[PDB]
DNA sequence: GCGATCACGT
DNA sequence: CGTACGTGATCGCA
């Protein structure tokens, strides 16, 4: 049983607590609090939000860095709060991120499911409780009080077991050290937001609303027929069929049309080229104009992401509502996108700084590959190297198409390094993809016998591990089935290295948050996009942080190579750069 | 409401 | 069938 609290008393209070601060609205950011639970040594209470966050005692209590609280998504709850003006303090335990690290693969996002990996099944999944999708609600009190109860008598009960697998895991600094911090650092930056100018977006929305048509109009008097160009079904029976295009590759239903494809059929007809200028205006236009506004806040003409921590395979973060961390820039058309995200204060830049090549470099250290090891303590292009040593020959014989397939050869070897997916990248076969990892290997003989013992230690063991300890279990690694294995392996060779890079620029950020404060600077940390960071900081400021911020990031971790980190600012994203 | 394509990033 | 890891939009079916 629990109370049913009517007012705050001090019992509620205590220095340890389980604590949930219930945010039912997927996208947290200034949504309601629905109900409070709390549990300690004296009880369990429900607590409505409208009275306990209006106790000056209780939101004390939350702010106060020495009472204790335990809980599960407490970014979640530290977010909404902050949208009301009150600070959470004093989380030391978070079940969601102890959850995630014990073994990221059990998808766990609520508080049974992390309960289950402990034989505890006495709280309800939130989606029971509330519902899926459109029939998504908020429960009667007694109901609702009920679940936030026994979802923090869970929190409370799992926190010693949970711990203790940690710690024999050697993953209790990760958690208390690391991903726990990075939570609050986390918060602050999704609070703080990214401001968006608007009128730009829009007036490209109309630009690129133009060409389309344009384009559109094009396609149809090429096909000489009309039909909806973003579907794959009637774009598969003009070029397929009415155009007798020929059929490079089948998908499961009927053809594919991917860019893939369609380059390869440009030579044919005169549709082809349009349709793939229509494909990236349209994606522009839907993903990132239209997209982008439909989730600005239109008081502050701020976009405020949501940092998923708890849920890629390798540490990294992940972004939603909106993705700030697939925002265009290879193509210049929609790297103009970012012109349209400025300072939030006027006389502010943004400042973005970011590791080159550090999977490579976390590889050349993991692997101690001398020759990785010597061209970046030399400072090369690596892929310029990576050709010199593939096609032995002098850098002055490197031409640009050896230096292209080098460099798809080294994103190959941090992948899974199997060939038919090098062989489907650079167009060629299998037989000569083959050859490109031979002659890899007979320059890089540390890569190869590193990618042979992590496959080994992967099927000893039954997981890898990253360099700060973070882990992933790969039972498929032992399958008799050849692709079922084969992605086992190619997992086993990329998690230490796109996981140790995570784990690093995770620590930075850390270092980066508590240099920035000893130095009284009112930069702001804004985004992480896995290897590099976005800032935001009065003009005056910038001088200061082109020594500071790279600095932070070079030393985070000391590995056998030296770390590089680049850095540019400008009065835009875009012009960061 | 829900897989399958496709395309965007690192 | 497979390059690693994500998110979002569109379509099409039931």
């Amino acid at each position: 049983a629990f109370t049913l609290a009517d007012r705050v008393t001090e019992e509620m209070l205590a220095d340890k607590a389980a604590l949930v601060v219930e945010v039912v609205e997927e996208n947290y950011h200034d949504a309601p609090i629905v109900g409070i639970a709390v549990v300690n040594e004296h009880g369990r209470f429900f607590l409505r939000p409208e009275t306990a966050l209006a106790d000056p005692q209780f939101v004390a209590w939350l702010g106060d860095e020495t009472k204790k609280k335990s809980m599960f998504d407490s970014k979640r709850a530290a977010v909404a709060l902050k949208w009301k003006g009150i600070e959470l303090c004093g989380v030391s335990f978070d079940l969601l991120l102890a959850a995630y690290l014990l073994d990221p693969a059990q998808g766990v996002d609520d508080v049974a499911a992390a309960a289950k990996m402990k034989q505890y099944e006495a709280v309800r999944p939130d989606e029971a409780v509330y519902g899926k999708g459109a029939k998504r609600a908020v429960p009667d009190e007694p109901v609702l009080a009920e679940h936030l109860v026994r979802k923090a008598a869970a929190i409370w009960a799992l926190e010693r077991p949970f711990l203790d697998e940690l710690r024999r895991n050697e993953q209790d600094r990760l958690l208390v050290e690391l991903e726990q911090p990075l939570s609050s650092i986390l918060a602050e930056m999704e609070f703080a937001g990214v401001k968006v100018d608007t009128k730009r977006l829009e007036q490209m929305g109309e630009e690129l609303a133009e060409q389309l048509r344009t384009v559109e109009q094009r396609i149809y008097e090429l096909a000489g027929q009309e039909f909806n160009i973003n579907s794959p079904k009637q774009l598969g029976v003009i070029l397929f069929e009415k155009l007798q295009l020929p059929v490079l590759k089948k998908t499961k239903t009927g053809y594919s049309t991917s860019a893939d494809v369609l380059e390869k059929l440009a030579p044919y007809h005169e549709i082809v080229e349009n349709i793939l200028h229509y494909r990236q205006l349209g994606k522009l236009q839907s993903t990132y104009i239209e997209g982008l506004l439909k989730v600005v806040r239109p008081d502050t003409k701020k976009v405020h992401t949501i940092f998923n921590q708890a849920l890629t395979q390798t540490g990294r973060l992940s972004s939603t509502e909106p993705n700030l961390q697939n925002i265009p820039i290879r193509l210049e058309e929609g790297r103009k996108i970012r012109q349209a995200f400025v300072p939030s204060e006027s006389d502010w830049l943004i400042f973005a700084a970011d590791y080159s090549q550090i999977e490579l470099r976390v590889l050349a250290h993991i692997a101690e590959d001398d020759n990785l090891m010597e061209a970046f303590r030399r400072d090369l292009d690596i892929h310029t190297k990576t050709a010199m040593d593939i096609f032995q020959v002098s850098e002055d014989e490197v031409t640009p198409n050896m230096r292209r397939q080098a460099k798809a050869v080294n994103f190959g070897i941090v992948y899974g390094i199997s060939d038919y997916g090098l062989a489907q990248n650079l167009n060629i076969s299998r037989k000569e993809a083959a050859e490109f990892i031979e002659r890899y290997f007979e320059s890089f003989p540390g890569v190869k016998r590193y990618m042979e013992n992590i496959v080994q230690e992967a099927k000893q063991k039954g997981y890898v591990t990253t360099l700060l300890h973070r882990r992933r279990y790969l039972p498929d690694i032992t399958s008799r089935n050849f692709n079922v294995r084969s992605f086992a392996e190619r997992m086993a060779m990329n998690t230490p290295i796109q996981g140790s890079a995570a784990d690093i620029i995770k620590k930075a950020m850390i270092d980066l948050n508590a240099r920035l404060k000893e130095e009284r600077l009112q930069a702001r940390l804004l985004l992480q996009v896995h290897d590099e960071l976005i800032l935001e900081a009065p003009k005056e400021e910038m001088e200061r942080l082109c020594r500071l911020v790279p600095e932070v990031m070079e030393q985070a971790v000391t590995l056998r190579v030296p770390l590089k980190v680049d850095y540019h600012y400008g009065s835009t994203w875009y012009d960061a750069k």
